[PDB]
């Protein structure tokens, strides 16, 4: 938990390289990698995001790395867009009668298991929730380098969502915006964590 | 580290396994509220029950030395207004009235109109569940530092592991949810490398 950075420690390429490749190489539900990362380091740019997101004021100035993580929408990662096609065949190499399998299995677990067909922002909600892993897995993945970071939900959805719209950063309704990251390196020790009592949080069966 | 099936006979020490949990609950969550529950599920009998409609997990549960149910917090609990959010505020993160009074206008405000999470019911526990993906993500990250193999569990039948959880009181009159599963233990053998979409497809510079 940080929420101000140093704004002259900049994290170095290969140590911001690790924390986006433990984002690319995290898990996703069928495989999908619902996702896409990206870093604003432009000034304008965090200014202009910086108007709408009251939770990053003084993150988005002084943060060494900013990043956007989309999710896809319905419109890439239902059961049978070509998306999911393109992905089974180019990056899982999987051979046309697999894919049509595994196609299939994905309908019946859209359709019937979790009922994520409801409607579309169902569909992308489920993909925004794979981008969580990301975003945990990028945080801790900082942190073990001494990196610090701050997760931003703390923005005007259909303000943001115009904004990369119109920067074309949602590739034809591809994407949309699922949660924000600031990294760098903090100027002050965190207030000092509180959680839930154990018992409150966990059961054993 | 993508693992479908566990050694039977080797389990992560309870030590190991408390390191993963803790890492679990120490995540961050919007607005601090913590909107999960990590039921941990041992006995034998209950993971068969979860098992029958459970496909995703067919190997997973029979094997794992440890499995977890991430359970999130519903509408009755995380909408702006309810009960949970005050004491949550006040017990845990020791909000004085006032300031708890105002932090609660605030997350009305965030959840009407920043983020439209009242759109439906469902909205706003998939807002919830997200935050249980961090945790998920954590959980797994912390296993692997430690040599411990997990697995991330959607593959189940909502309505069947609904009712299977609810009746064993596991939902606590409505306040929680499934929200997704994972199994933790040591793989039989290694899995494929992972394939994944090239580094200039998912990360995009501005």
């Amino acid at each position: 938990t940080t929420k101000e950075f140093d704004p002259n420690k900049k994290v170095s390429d290969s140590d911001f390289e690790f924390i986006l490749e433990t984002g690319r190489l995290s898990p996703s539900s069928l495989g999908l990698e619902p996702w896409k990362f990206v870093v604003v380091q432009n000034p304008e740019f965090r200014e202009k995001l910086r108007e709408y997101t009251w939770g990053a004021q003084k993150q988005l100035p002084t943060a060494s790395h900013f990043v956007l993580i989309l999710a896809r929408t319905a419109k890439d990662i239902k059961y049978n867009a070509d998306y999911i096609k393109r992905h089974l065949k180019e990056v899982k190499q999987m051979p046309q009668d697999v894919s049509e399998g595994y196609i299939s299995k994905t309908e019946e677990f859209q359709k019937n298991d979790l009922h994520l067909l409801e409607s579309d922002r169902t569909l992308f909600d489920w993909a925004s929730k794979q981008t969580y892993i990301a975003l945990g897995n990028m945080m801790t993945a900082a942190a073990q380098i001494g990196v610090d970071s701050c997760p931003i939900e703390g923005f005007q959805y259909d303000h943001i969502h115009r904004i990369l719209e119109e920067e074309g950063l949602l590739e034809n309704g591809s994407f949309d915006i699922s949660v924000m990251a600031a990294f760098g390196y903090r100027v002050r020790d965190p207030r000092p964590k509180t959680r839930s009592a154990v018992e409150d949080v966990v059961k054993w069966v």
